[PDB]
């Protein structure tokens, strides 16, 4: 069992620029985005997940049901739309993002007080780790 509910602060962000490059993100935006240390506010409500990734540049909001395919609007990220499914893989969430790019997806899991997120596209891998925090941020 796992529960992702919480407020999470970025600790590390490894290889994000190459991940965004593989998504054809403009190098100016790659540099802006890799400077960001976003927070994540997550509510797991049964199998209804809300993952709010919050930064001073752009936010990215996910709101989906585990196991149910949906249309994911990535206009703010790489100007694409995918047909996405997030599924349980034991205590991990496994996301497949079907679309133009091959091998696009991610895996999210918890180890202790750490939220781990590995994002992948076209064989390129970015790894992020967040720490669970308790001082809440008004948004
Ligand atoms: C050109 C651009 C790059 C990156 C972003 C942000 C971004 N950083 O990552 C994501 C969404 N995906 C790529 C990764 C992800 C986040 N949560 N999950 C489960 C997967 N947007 C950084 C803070 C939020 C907006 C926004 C715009």
């Amino acid at each position: 069992p796992v529960d992702f509910t919480g407020y999470w602060k970025m600790l590390v962000n490894e290889n994000f620029e190459e991940y965004l490059r593989a998504l054809d993100v403009n190098v100016a935006l790659r540099k802006i985005a890799n400077l960001l240390k976003p927070d994540k506010e997550i509510v797991q409500d049964g199998d209804h997940m809300i993952i709010r990734t919050l930064s001073t540049f752009r936010n990215y909001i996910m709101d989906f049901q585990v196991g149910k395919e949906f249309e994911e609007d990535l206009t703010g990220i790489d100007d694409r739309k995918c047909m996405t499914t997030v599924s349980w893989d034991g205590d991990k969430l496994q996301c497949v993002q079907k679309g133009e790019k091959e091998g696009r997806g991610w895996t999210q899991w918890i180890e202790g007080d750490e939220l781990h997120l590995e994002m992948r596209v076209e064989g390129v891998v970015c790894k992020q780790v967040f720490k669970k925090v308790q001082h809440h941020h008004h948004h």
